[PDB]
This record gives C-alpha cells, structure tokens and sequence, in this order.
C-alpha cells in the first residue's frame, strides 16, 4: 500500500503507506502564553488564534502501519522517531491546535506529516526521562527531572524541562479535540500544479502515566527559523505523559 | 521569498533561481531495460538499460540570498547519492533519477517539488585533497570513494581508481532531466498531484574530469528496491566537477 | 577527570563520580568456534564453550553527584549501544569480554575505554513496541523487537526477536565479571603506554520485564571491522528485558 | 594500534603509520585575557599575549601504508573539526595548545587523544563557495565562508569570513609547535594513569590559496563545556586557506 516516492509496483520502497497508522509516545510538554496577535500571523487563513496559549513539546514516538504491523522486526529505524514542536491553540468555526513549527528526525514522519498538513523540518531531537530501573534516580516520581532539546543546522532551537512535583491526571493538560493542518505543496514553476488546503486530522486516544511539575523553556534563534514569534511568553505549566492514538488521512476542510 | 513550510510573513525552499557547484563520482551501468521500465513513470520510455550511479558533494545557493552561507553554512551544502535511468520522453533524451538519497531536507523538498524522488540518508564522498602530501590530488593512480546508507542499511558503495585525465567523451550526457512531481492523497477528499516535469538547467559547466576503473556494490534494505539495479554490467567510471543553475521544473503532462 | 580539563571540572567528558544506568535490552545468545573467539581475547582470558552475546540497548545514565543533570542536558543522559561479547574465564572466574562495542555518545565511549571496554562510535537503534500503540500494544506474545547498528555507512549487524512467552532471570546467561583490556598505546616511542587486564563487577544489578522469543541475527561486514570472527555461529536464544546497574572503576588484574 | 585489537589489525581505529592530511580551513584570530587562558593550559606551558585561534576545517587524511583505503572506506578518510587553540610557549618554543576541539569521526578523536589533543565529538560544518557555482563563483573578493559546530544540541561557536583580498603567509599566525596533554586518567586507584606534555612537529607542511577578510565569531554556551573562557575577546583577523601536513606521533616532553 505504499503511496509515495519511491513508487514501484510492489510499493516496498514508498516512504508512506495509504493505510491507518498507530502511535505510542512519551511526551514532555510545556504550556505557554504569547501575544495572540503574533501567533495569528503564523496561522493559515481560516484559523483563529485563541488567547495565546501555545504548547511546546518534545516527544519520543513509535508508529506502526496497519499494512505492516511487524515491520519493526526487520526495520527498527522505520518504527521510531523523535519530534519537537511549537503549536498554537486556535479555532475553525471547533477547538484545536495548529502545529506551526515541527522538527522530526525521520523523513518518513516528515512526509507523512506534510501530506496531512503538518509543517515539519528535520532536526536532531532528544527526550531524556529517568529510566525506571536506574538505581540512582528511579523513574518518574516527585523530584524527578525530564529534559528535551532540539537543534537544526548547528543552531539550538529550544530546550524544555520539567521537575516533577506530583502525579497528575487529564486536568494537567490542555486537550483541544482538533488538530488542524495546512496541506501545502507549492509551485516552483508557474506550470506546476500547486496544493493548498486546510485539513483536520485521531481515534482510539489513550493518555496516561501523567506527571506534573515545574517547567522550564529556553528558546534559541536561527537564521532560517522564526523562533522569536514565541519569545515573549508566559510559562504556564509543565507535564510529562504517555499517549497512544490512530490516524488515517486528514479530511479536507476548505 | 520563502515558498514552503514554515510559512511566515523560515521556509525550507525559495521561489527563486538556485545555483550549484558540485564534485561528483559517477559509475555508468547497464541493467535489463525491462526491469528499469517498471520504475519509470508513465510517459517515459527506457533506453537500452543505461543507468548512472553517483555520489556527490553539492554546494547550492539561492539568488534570493547569495550570501546566506556566511551565517548559515549547513544550509548551503549537502551530499547526495542516486541511481538514475536513461530514458526518453518522445524523442528527447534524458535521465529519470528514480532513487535519490540526500542528507539535507531542504534539498529533499526542493527535489520533490521539482519531481526528484528523494529520501534522507547518510552520504559520504571522499576524494583526495590536493594538498595531501601522501597522495596529492586527482591524478593517475588516485582513488575516489562514495557510500550511502539509510536506517542502518548500506544502500550502495561506489569507487574509482583514476587512470587518466578525461573529457566530455567520458560523461554520458543526456540533455533532459525528467521528474515525477508527485503529491498523493492520504484521504479521498485531499487534492492529489501527479505530473511529469522536465528540469532544464542553465549555465551548465563541467570540468576537472578524470576517468578510471569503477566499482559499485549494491546493498539491500527492507524499505528499498535496490535489487532493481542488481543484475548489471559495469561500464565506466568518472569523477568530475560541475556547476549549473535551475529554476522550477516545467510541467510536461499529467499522469 | 578527563579532557577537557578546567578548574571548574564542568567540561570533562568523564568524571570520578558514581553512575547509575537504566536500560532496555535486546539480546541474542550465540555459539561460535571457540578458537576463533580466543584470538580476540587478551592474554589471561580463556574462551568458554564459544558462547557469545549480541545485544542492542537503549541506555540512560545518571551521576550520583549530578542527579538532575538530565533537566538541562538531556543528550548527556542517554545513549544507545550494540555489542558482540565473548564468554570467557580468568582462572575459575566467569565473565564476558565485550570485544566489539559501538555506542553513539563519546562520553560513553571514553568511560568504556578507561575501564578497558573497546568502543567505537556508530549509529544504533533499538525499537520496541510502545505499550500505548493501539495497533500492536506493548511487549506480549507475538510482539516483535528490532535492533540495528551501523558505522561508516556499513551495516554492522541486525538483531530481532519475535516474543513467544514471558521470561525470567533463567533466560539470561549471567556471568558476573566484565573483563576489560585497558589499553592506551604509544604512537611515539617516548610516549607512556598502558596495557593491563581489568575486571568490573556490578555493585547494583537489576533485571526484569523479561520476554523470551524467536531470535534472529544478521552480521554485516566492513573493511575496518572484524565481524567475520562471529559469522559461523549457532543461534541459541533471544530475550528482551529491562536492566539497571551501577559500576565503578575496573580493578587491575595484571599487565599485558 | 588501538582497539579493536585483532591479529589482522584490520579493526583498529588508529595505527602507528605516518599520515598525511589535506584540509580547507576557516580561521579567526582572537585575543582574550591571558589570565583566563592560562587556567586552561597544562602545567609547563605559558600563555602568550592572549592570542587564540578559532578554526573550522574540512580534513582528509590518508595512511602512508594504506594509501588507497579511501576507495573502499570513504567515511574513514574525511572528517570535520572545530577548535579553540591558545598561543603559548614551552621554554622559548612557540606553539599552540588546542584546548577545546570537536571532531565528527572518533578515529580522529582517538588519534588526537593519543597525541594529547583534547577532542570531543560534535557536528561540524564548513561551507565555502564552490568554484563552479554560477551564482557566487568560488573564493574571490566579496566571497563568504561559514563554519559552525554543535554538540548535544548546543551551538558551540559560529565563524564566518567576508573575503576582502587575496592573502599570503603574512595573514597566518604560525607557531611551529603544537603542544598536547597526553592524558589517560585512572578510574580505579589500581589502574595505571598517564599525564604528560607532548610536542607535535610537522614533517611536511603546506599552506596556500589564502584569502583574508572581515571575520565574525559567535561563541555559544553549554552546561558541559567551558566556552565562556574565550568569551571576552578582541577579534583580530580572519582567513580561509588550504593546508597540507604530515605528522607522526607527538614526542614526550615531560610528565605533569
């Protein structure tokens, strides 16, 4: 069921399948508030910024195609990726997030993302959590620390951290049901066929192993990024957790 | 004038003319034309099975930011390996670069936008540095090497033992580069794109050409189709430098 | 304790502090020709019956001295590692000699070398099913686990497991000692070399969440490696598990 | 030769053969407070007037007795490197001590350490205009050159040059010696440590294709680095050039 480059009759060499995928992930998330007017400039036409709430995350993801549920056995690097993002709370009519800036370390997740309107670049991303068998720290508990960082082209993009203060629950995260995407494929020559459309993307959502705590975030700057759009912020809360979901193709809105 | 994500008033790619300079290691091969045809998009017809494998070190610059290299050096260089198929569109002769791996996603996306099928890999081109006092630079007896890998799998290895200075007779030049600009729908409501394009590069210059004894060794990966190039005859090897300018690829027809 | 040496000590790759590790592991046990493996052992170690261990792991290390360093330096707190290790003995004492090891963080490379663990830098991935993944679930009967490592563009080896059952410490082949060859050669005759056999024992050890299954291994080859030393093997067993440990400096046994 | 030690020796990271290098270099000269730089120097080296050099380079090395290794192992034949080095003296002998070095191939890290060059692994890019690029041309008046290095996600430093004129050896601040601290500490009191000052001299040296221009440097910061030691500087000059050299092992001068 491979649907992209490299196209061959077998489909073995395609980056992404036309198939349902499943994800499990561990996440470090920091909620922020920026000037809503600055964030609106980053939103595609038809989405309205909320009160400036933003989420920064660094996560470690494990995805599986329903078309090849055992692919991890022979191709482990095709089954895991890391990702960092700065996402903006917004509305279409319906509450959601628009993930304006996303960096991932596997291009199959980049392209799958782009096809469903997720703006992604390639970066280097690390999520560090205390391993539960680590005898010096144990795992997640009060006093545990979690860290994340992402970088691209030699530039630090942002750093995130959490000092865990207590076990948490769904109250400690700002869930908004929709994820809005901008499926965009521009023309570099006037004869090329462009695509530009708003889409909405997840079923079977489970969230758990939630810990809340004292967050920190430090934004970097790069000549080919626009990180300053998130610079003048209020840091609201931090949480770390695990989550699983299924996604298909994102549905065209307009 | 960034034209892609991230769109802000941070784009990977500019709507602008780009220039490249590059050093290249190239091995020409012949495979079964019938196997290669299966890799060609509709409307391109395989030639006699001629294929080219290359590993190159590229330096690209946008005319919109000709000095970007000063502040963003990693945005100005990339490495790339490819397996390309000699083919025709009508009577016009070209190459279709069926499998390409590059190590910078701005080159991946620029490639995809102009119909180059690219993945991200790790690619190294090693050529003798002219100031190296043990070897000197390129000359008779010099060796050149290239390798590319993805997901931990070796994709292919290339090499050359230089035998003599060369000239354009040693490059199997075909004027067109044909692409498949492809953007599929993952939901039936999404708008797909599938169109054949032709890249014309202006200002092409080739030089510092050396010919020699080639070698190639194909790997295998569960998410690649390297076997399509496996049963081959190794024809020739060359290393050289080349520069050109490219704009967008012109649309030829829908698929 | 190492470069870069400064008055603060903040730029040292490796320090004297005690560390703890947690890890998830994929391990395949093998049997090779004992005579071939003996050629890889430093003087004073005797091969066992040819038993070997291949592993791929995702590791997380923390200093007792800086237990919260992970908050500001996450990439300094995690690494992946792959190894081919040889079961052997020093006298009647049973251990492993980890002949070939590849890691993706040089602070782990250097700590290894200082204790006689031979390490190179490679690219290493361990993939296990995430428990929240709704397509697969986590570790269970029928789950698959994969690992791969590569260097210089060459696949070094691939490992995998199809889980068949829950497991126990019985499915691991414990030999307490890790023998090392602490080696620092002279590149000029006036330089001071080091060559000595050392022994590490874990001062804290935990294994759990053990799953056994059907293994596979596929060795590659590279011009600057000696993977063929492990090539003609019998595949014995496979296991995936979680692991925790504490290690200090390795005690010198004898000069070489 | 080093790990991995095998009878063949095909798996050693480093051999004691003579090597030759060719390289393209971006260099910025600086002056810092000599008192801060002295704190980074090992005992027996005296800081000069505070002159430091920052460089980013693309290197290509070849073993004199494996001169064709690049054909089959290209990644073993090239590396990138960034450094901050301190002008100093040993007696009245003038040299550089390369206090902080980041390289992207561990065989270059280890060869460095053996010869007393303190090296870590980083990601390093040197970008120079390719002569065949029709938008820019190559090196000329008005050309721009850039270099950057990073580790653990932290930018370490950035360098750049806007070329103003062709240059010559007058534009280099050549000091014949490179002084090293060959250091191999003990992690257990029974282990044999090494700590000695060494001197490397080039037995073949070439510099050419020199261009001078307007430099820039921007130091970063990291929790596991000490880049602030170079922070309060005066930017003196910038140059890009090509370089070739042969080096063997560094000679031991004295213990530390």
């Amino acid at each position: 069921a491979g649907a992209t480059h490299f196209l061959t009759p077998t489909g073995q060499a395609s980056l992404v399948d036309d198939a349902l995928y499943g994800w499990g992930a561990d996440m470090l998330t920091v909620y922020l508030r920026c000037d809503p007017a600055r964030l609106q400039a980053l939103l595609p036409a038809g989405l309205k910024v909320a009160d400036g709430l933003c989420m920064a995350y660094v996560g470690a993801f494990q995805s599986t195609s329903e078309d090849q549920p055992a692919a991890m056995l022979r191709n482990p690097a095709g089954a895991v990726y890391n990702e960092a993002a700065l996402s903006i709370a917004c509305t279409h009519g319906r509450q959601g997030y628009f993930p304006a800036f996303v960096w991932v370390d596997k291009e199959w997740s980049l392209i799958r993302g782009w096809l469903n309107g997720y703006p992604k670049k390639i970066g280097a991303i690390t999520l560090a959590r205390p391993h539960p068998y680590n005898p010096v720290t144990g795992g997640l508990r009060e006093g545990a620390v979690v860290g994340g960082i992402c970088a691209r082209h030699g530039f630090t993009l942002f750093r995130l951290g959490l000092t865990v203060t207590r076990a948490g629950d769904a109250g400690d995260l700002r869930s908004r049901p929709a994820t809005f995407g901008h499926r965009h494929w521009p023309a570099l020559h006037p004869t090329q066929t462009p695509v530009s459309e708003l889409v909405e993307v997840r079923s079977d959502l489970r969230v758990g192993d939630i810990w809340a705590g004292e967050p920190f975030i430090e934004l970097g700057s790069a000549p080919d990024e626009a990180l300053e759009c998130f610079a003048d912020h209020e840091v609201l809360a931090g949480v770390t957790y695990s989550y699983g979901f299924r996604i298909g193709g994102a549905t065209r809105l307009e």
